[PDB]
């Protein structure tokens, strides 16, 4: 529905509150049984388009529960077509649904792979669309956030390190971000620590986050203006104590973002709830001139 769809994305595009109303209507979506007849629809090759539309915009943490526990393989199917449509507006549908499934269990990690999902997003690596490249470069980070040590075998087999740096050394901002954010995940295991650190992608990390005003780049792409669920930050918060100097640089940088972006939310409580504060701390007095500012004026911003 073409009406529905405007009053979710309006919802999203408003700062700062946009969050909560958007929020709030994916969870009446589910409730009033839309996002059921959405799941339903997204079978029938007439309303699939439209369906997958509506859906990329609200899986949302509590919806991505509901798809996994009702649909899951009904919804990576319809992205997985959009993948193969001639159009880039269905591209980027597919994408963009296959990036949010990603965010939410090692288990749906898993069987997001096995029905091709992760097949989908590697393929539409090589396309030359920019938001498309987002939505895969956001993927993969998911995924390497999400997937635990099980699924870190299939990237490894999958060469999905050989994806991300040509992603990592893109001009795009967002494009490069999100890659290099990956791969700082990926670097916690050291086989892919020594293809990582063959490639150099690390190296952008300092010239980023130091051109780079967290603030202003939180308002550089509507689709992250709101920051990341709680449930995605507390999977970063072990990079803040990574082993490379660049991640943890890189985690910094990105909770000093979440904490500008949270606090003119009033939210800064996810931060306390995950167990940041005392991650936060540790790195704000820590030698480590870069990630140390960055996490202080993260501290400052939760007040
Ligand atoms: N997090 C944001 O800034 C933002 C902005 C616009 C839409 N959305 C929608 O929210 C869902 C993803 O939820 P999270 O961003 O909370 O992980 C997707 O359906 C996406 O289209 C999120
Ligand atoms: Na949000
Ligand atoms: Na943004």
């Amino acid at each position: 529905l073409e009406k529905i769809n405007e009053v979710i994305r309006r919802a999203w595009a408003v700062p700062t509150h946009g969050h909560e109303l958007g929020y709030s209507l994916c969870n009446s979506l589910r409730q009033s049984g839309g996002l059921d007849l959405l799941m339903k629809n997204c079978v029938k090759p007439d309303l699939q388009f439209s369906s997958a539309q509506l859906l990329e915009q609200c899986l949302t943490t509590e919806n991505r529960k509901h798809v996994v526990d009702n649909g899951l393989d009904k919804v990576v199917n319809v992205a997985c077509v959009c993948t193969k449509n001639s159009n880039m507006e269905h591209s980027r549908v597919g994408t963009g649904i296959l990036e949010h499934l990603f965010k939410h269990s090692e288990g749906t990690c898993s069987d997001v792979i096995r029905l091709g999902g992760l097949d989908a997003v590697l393929f539409e690596c090589r396309t030359s669309d920019l938001e498309t490249l987002r939505h895969c470069a956001s993927a993969l980070a998911n995924l390497s956030l999400y997937g635990g040590a099980e699924n870190q075998e299939e990237m490894i087999l999958r060469k999905v390190p050989m994806w991300l740096f040509p992603l990592a050394f893109h001009n795009d901002d967002n494009i490069k971000y999100y890659a290099c954010l990956a791969i700082a995940v990926l670097v916690a295991n050291k086989e892919i620590e020594a293809e990582v650190l063959k490639s150099g992608c690390l190296d952008l990390v300092e010239p980023f986050v130091t051109s780079h005003d967290p603030s202003a780049f939180a308002r550089s792409n509507l689709a992250h203006a709101h920051g990341q669920s709680k449930h995605w930050l507390k999977r970063l918060v072990p990079v803040l104590s990574s082993n490379r100097e660049e991640a943890r640089n890189l985690a910094a940088f990105h909770f000093c973002m979440e904490a500008g972006i949270k606090r003119e939310q009033g939210n800064t409580d996810i931060f306390r709830e995950i167990n940041a504060i005392e991650a936060l701390k540790n790195v704000a007095s820590c030698p480590n001139a870069i990630a140390s500012k960055f996490a202080a004026q993260a501290l400052r911003l939760i007040g």
